[PDB]
C-alpha cells in the first residue's frame, strides 16, 4: 500500500477514473473537461516553415551562433537580459510559442515548489522522508532526509541500462505510462518508488530521477493538492506566463515530477528571472531569498563524484535540483537529457533557455557542444 | 492492411512513433513538442469555485432556466444571437474558456470538413466509399457511397450492448485507446473499420459511430493530411477561435473523429454562426451555400425509422452528420451523449450550445429534458 494520495477530482474514489471507467458517473464531469489527462490527444491549431532567427546583439560577437544551435539540435532557444528577450531562436517547424520537453528540467521546477514549502515551514528538510512519506518505510528512502533527496545523496540500487526491460530506468518510465507497461510492472509510480532498495549509504551524489519524484510525493501529503496542481499554485501559476504548462500523468494522476514538464522557452526562462530575483516572480513570492541563495552557492564539493560532471566543471556540485558549475561566473542550471537547459548567469541578470532534441540522451560530446554554446554566450553578455 | 496513412510527422515510419519509440530519433524532435499525443498529460494553470450564470435577457422568460440546466447536468451553455453572446452558464468548477469533450457533435465538424472537400470537387459524394479508401473492399463499406455513409444509411451488424466486451460499441473504443486493449483487438481504428460487416442492404438510417470514422479515413486520402490536421484547415483554423480545439488521437496519431473532440462553448458556437452565415467564416469561407442548404433542409424521412427521434421530432431526418428536426422551427443540431448539442436556431439567427455531463449517455428522460430547454430557449429569441 502507498497511503492517501490526492483524488484525481473532488470525492473521487483512490485511482479513479481509470482508461476503463472515465465515461461513467461521477467521473465523467470531471473527465469530460480533462480528457487529455486520460487518452493521448492532438491539439487542432486555431491558426492557419522556417526557423526564426533573431540573435539580435550577441550575433556580432558570435557570427555562426545558428549554425551551433543546428549543430546541437534545437528547437527553441532565448536569452532573456534583464526583464528584456535580447536573443531568439526557433528552428523550422517549432512556433514560438510551441510548448517543449523539459525533461530533467523539470527536477528544478519540483525543487522549487519543495522550497516554496520549506518557506511555509511545512517542510523541513533535517527530517526523514518517512516523516512525511510512512508508506516509504522499507525502502532506499527509509532514514535519509529529505534534504539528501533535493540534493541527491542517497545510494540507491538503480541499474541505468535503458536497453534492460529489467532496470530500474526503463521499469520507472513503465510504472509512469511513459512506455507500454509489463506483466509484473509496479501498478503506478508510487509503488515503483517502494521497491527502491540501496546499501543505506548516503553522502555522495547519485543522480536519480526516483528522488525527485519522491520529493513530489512528499509534496502531495504536506499540501493534500495533487503535484500537478501544487506545481501550479506555488509556482506555475505566479510566473504571469504566456501559457499553462503541462505535465505527463500516469494512471492515479500523478504528475511525472522528475522529467514530465513542458512549457514554452519564454515562460520557462519567467523560472530563471525569478531565482535571480531573489525568490520573487510577478504574482508574489515562489521561494526565499535564503533559498535561492543557497542554490547559487551550490552542494557539498566532495559529495560530487560524477566525472561526466567535473571534468567539466571541477568545483561543481548538485543542490535542491540544480547543477551548479561552481565556474568562475557561479553559473548554475537544469539540465535535461537531449539538451535542454535552463541557464543562470547571475554576473549579466540573464537567463539563457535551450531546448533541443539530440539524437542521444547524453553523450560526452553533446554535452561538450552544448556547454560550450551557453559559455560563450553567457561571455557575449559580459559588459565591455 | 490498411493502406497508406498521414505520417506522425514528415518522413515518418508507418506508425511512427508509438509509446515505445518516441524517445529515440527521428521521433523525438517532432514528440518532444508533441508530447500529450503520446501520453496522457494535465495542464499546470498559469492561472491562481462557483457557478457563473449571466442568462441576461432570456431570464425574464425562463426564470427557472438556471435550476433547469442543473437538473440536466450542465457544465457550458451558450446563447450566440446573431454575433452576439446573450447568454452564458458555467457550472461551479468550469471556467468559461475550459474546453468540454464534445461526444457526436464532433461527428457534425467531421461533416464540415467532407462538405469542404466536396465543394473543391476533391470528393464526389455519388462514389463509392471504395474510390477513395479500396482497403475497405470486402467490408460492409464495400458498395455503399460516400453520402450514405455520410447520412448514415447502411445497414451494419454493429452490437450496441457496451456491457459486452465483444460488441462492436466497446471494440472501437479500444480499437482507438478510448479504453483498455484486449487480446485480439485491432491494431487501430483503420483495422477495426476494416472488420465490420452487414447484409448489404442500404437507405435506412442506422446511427453507427464506424461511419464517421470512415468519412476522416476518405479525407486523409483525399487531402494526404492527418485528420487532426485537415480538421484545422478545412475548419478550426477559419473560425478565429479563442483557443485550440483538442482531439483523441489513436495509437497511428489517428484522431477520433466520431467523438474525440474538445473546445470551448464560445468556440464551438463558431461553427454555428458559420452554418448560419451561408457556410462563411472570418478566416474564409468553410463550406459551400448549397451544402448548409442542403443541411437545413434535411434528409429523407423515410429513412429515419429511429422511434427514440421521431417520437419527439416526427417529420425529423438526418443528413451530412447533422441531425434535422424537422420541426416547426426547422431546427438542426448536432448531438452527442451525455448532452452535448451544437443547436441552430435559423428563425433567430441563433445558435445554442449545452455541454453536459448526464450521468447516463442517453435515456429518453434526459432528451426529453434536453430537448425541451433548447425549444424553450429557441422561443424565448423570437420577435414579440
Ligand atoms: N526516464 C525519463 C527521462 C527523465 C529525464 C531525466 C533527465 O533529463 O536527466
Ligand atoms: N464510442 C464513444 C462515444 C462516441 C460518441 C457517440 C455519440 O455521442 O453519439
Ligand atoms: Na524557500
Ligand atoms: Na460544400
Amino acid at each position: 500500500s502507498t497511503g492517501q494520495h490526492p483524488a484525481r477530482y473532488p470525492g473521487a474514489a483512490a485511482g479513479e477514473p481509470t482508461l476503463d471507467s472515465w465515461q461513467e458517473p461521477p467521473h465523467n464531469r470531471w473527465a469530460f473537461a480533462h480528457l487529455g489527462e486520460m487518452v493521448p490527444s492532438a491539439a487542432v491549431s486555431r491558426r492557419p516553415g522556417h526557423a526564426l532567427a533573431r540573435l539580435g546583439a550577441i550575433a556580432a560577437q558570435l557570427p555562426d551562433l545558428e549554425q551551433r544551435l543546428e549543430q546541437t539540435y534545437t528547437d527553441a532557444f532565448l536569452v532573456l537580459r534583464g526583464t528584456e528577450v535580447v536573443a531568439e531562436y526557433y528552428r523550422a517547424g517549432f512556433a514560438p510559442d510551441d510548448r517543449h520537453l523539459l525533461m530533467a528540467v523539470s527536477k528544478s521546477l519540483c525543487g522549487t515548489v519543495v522550497g516554496a514549502l520549506v518557506d511555509e515551514g511545512r517542510i523541513d528538510p533535517a527530517q526523514p522522508v518517512t516523516e512525511y512519506v510512512p508508506e516509504l518505510a522499507g525502502s532506499v528512502y527509509d532514514g535519509p532526509s529529505v534534504l539528501q533527496v533535493l540534493d541527491m545523496q542517497i545510494s540507491i540500487d538503480y541499474n541505468e541500462d535503458y536497453v534492460d526491460p529489467a532496470s530500474e530506468v526503463q521499469t520507472h518510465d513503465r510504472s509512469a505510462g511513459w512506455s507500454t507497461r509489463r506483466h509484473g510492472d509496479p501498478a503506478d509510480t508510487y509503488e515503483f518508488l517502494t521497491t527502491l532498495r540501496g546499501d543505506g549509504s548516503t553522502g555522495e551524489f547519485q543522480y536519480c530521477s526516483a528522488n525527485t519524484d519522491v520529493l513530489a510525493w512528499i509534496v502531495e501529503r504536506v499540501t493534500g493538492l495533487r503535484y500537478v496542481e501544487a506545481l501550479s499554485t506555488y509556482l506555475w501559476a505566479k510566473l504571469d506566463a504566456d501559457r499553462d504548462a503541462t505535465i505527463t500523468v500516469d494512471t492515479t494522476g500523478f504528475g511525472f515530477a522528475n522529467g514530465g514538464v513542458s512549457c514554452t522557452a519564454r515562460d520557462l526562462a519567467r523560472v530563471g528571472r525569478m531565482m535571480l530575483d531573489g525568490g520573487v516572480a510577478p504574482g508574489g513570492r515562489v521561494v526565499s531569498e535564503d533559498w535561492v541563495r543557497r542554490v547559487l552557492a551550490g552542494g557539498s564539493h566532495e559529495a560530487m563524484t560524477d566525472k561526466g560532471f567535473t571534468n567539466t566543471f571541477p568545483d561543481g556540485s548538485y543542490t535542491r535540483q540544480w547543477w551548479c558549475t561552481g565556474n568562475e561566473r557561479g553559473n548554475v542550471s537544469g539540465i535535461g537529457i537531449h539538451g535542454q537547459n535552463l541557464w543562470l548567469d547571475p554576473l549579466t541578470d540573464s537567463v539563457i533557455v535551450k531546448l533541443s532534441s539530440w539524437p542521444d540522451p547524453y553523450t560526452e560530446h553533446w554535452h561538450r557542444l552544448q556547454n560550450g554554446i551557453l559559455l560563450d554566450v553567457s561571455r557575449a553578455l559580459d559588459a565591455v
